[PDB]
């Protein structure tokens, strides 16, 4: 195999790439191969039996093999803590991205919708895996201009030992999920266009409200739209499409990979690499 052996003396760390719900990330060097990686360490509680299925589940990760899916390196239990290896990505997330530019333009979404279309089609094609969270944090760009889908559910134990400690973004939930319906495909959808809205106005796309009240509001209002002026019909009409509440009426992906908005966004040419820089310096 690659490596195969993989342990925890043979990592070491370049910096923490910050915290999230459930994991703690680092950039590592990988010292016997000189490969450069992310590794995201996650603190569990649980019998080996559990601990070591999750360890066997990731391991079709190494499966996964996209331009639009973050590559798998491996994934081992150690001091209490799994590790997932994974490509390092130098521009980290959008939402990263976010934060730092204030709001992404419409151009540089088109090529994000391109990517995350593709991303989820080569998902549920190749290994009916849905990717369970999409949004802003969960894609990521580099320095090379690429931008990838990282943290989506391959391991059904994980999923389970994530959601018995988390039903983490509860905001980015569809009306039929947050009704208690299974989770559809359509799901995934919903998050998409759920995460472009955010992406183009710079802010969640809800009224500011407690969280209680909001899991009320996004069953029961209707959904987000664009502000109708500064943004082109295509994208509007995209961004709508992903937005329908009715999970048997919302777009799925192979309708949108034909929508006037990626057709038009695949002609651009957009350096996004370049833009990148001058917004994340690198
Ligand atoms: N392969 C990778 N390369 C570079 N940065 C990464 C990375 N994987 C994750 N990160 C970054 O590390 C930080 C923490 O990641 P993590 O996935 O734990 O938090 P998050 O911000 O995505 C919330 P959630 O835990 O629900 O996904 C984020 O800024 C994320 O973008
Ligand atoms: O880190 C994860 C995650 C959850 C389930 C799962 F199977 C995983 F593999 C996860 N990590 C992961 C998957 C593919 C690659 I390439 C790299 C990875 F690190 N998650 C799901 C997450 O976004 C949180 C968990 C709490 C609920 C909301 N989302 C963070
Ligand atoms: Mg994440």
């Amino acid at each position: 195999m690659a490596l195969g052996e993989l342990k925890d003396d043979d990592f070491e760390k370049i910096s923490e790439l910050g915290a999230g719900n459930g994991g703690v990330v680092f950039k590592v060097s990988h010292k016997p191969s000189g490969l450069v990686m992310a590794r995201k360490l996650i603190h569990l509680e649980i019998k080996p039996a559990i601990r070591n299925q999750i360890i066997r589940e990731l391991q079709v990760l190494h499966e996964c093999n996209s331009p639009y899916i973050v590559g798998f390196y491996g994934a081992f239990y150690s001091d209490g803590e799994i590790s997932i290896c994974m490509e390092h990505m130098d521009g980290g997330s959008l939402d990263q991205v976010l934060k730092k530019a204030g709001r992404i333009p419409e151009q540089i979404l088109g090529k994000v919708s391109i990517a995350v279309i593709k991303g989820l089609t080569y998902l549920r094609e190749k290994h009916k895996i849905m990717h369970r969270d999409v949004k802003p944090s969960n894609i990521l760009v580099n320095s090379r201009g690429e931008i990838k889908l990282c943290d989506f559910g391959v391991s059904g134990q994980l999923i389970d030992e994530m959601a018995n400690e988390f039903v983490g973004t509860r905001s980015y939930m569809s009306p039929e999920r947050l009704q208690g319906t299974h989770y559809s495909v359509q799901s995934d959808i919903w998050s998409m266009g759920l995460s472009l809205v955010e992406m183009a106005v710079g802010r969640y796309p809800r009224p500011p409200m407690a969280i209680f009240e909001l899991l009320d509001y996004i069953v029961n209002e209707p959904p987000p739209k664009l502000p109708s002026a500064v943004f082109s019909l295509e994208f509007q009409d995209f961004v709508n499409k992903c937005l329908i509440k009715n999970p048997a009426e919302r777009a799925d992906l192979k309708q949108l990979m034909v929508h006037a908005f990626i057709k038009r966004s695949d002609a651009e040419e957009v350096d996004f690499a370049g833009w990148l820089c001058s917004t994340i310096g690198l």
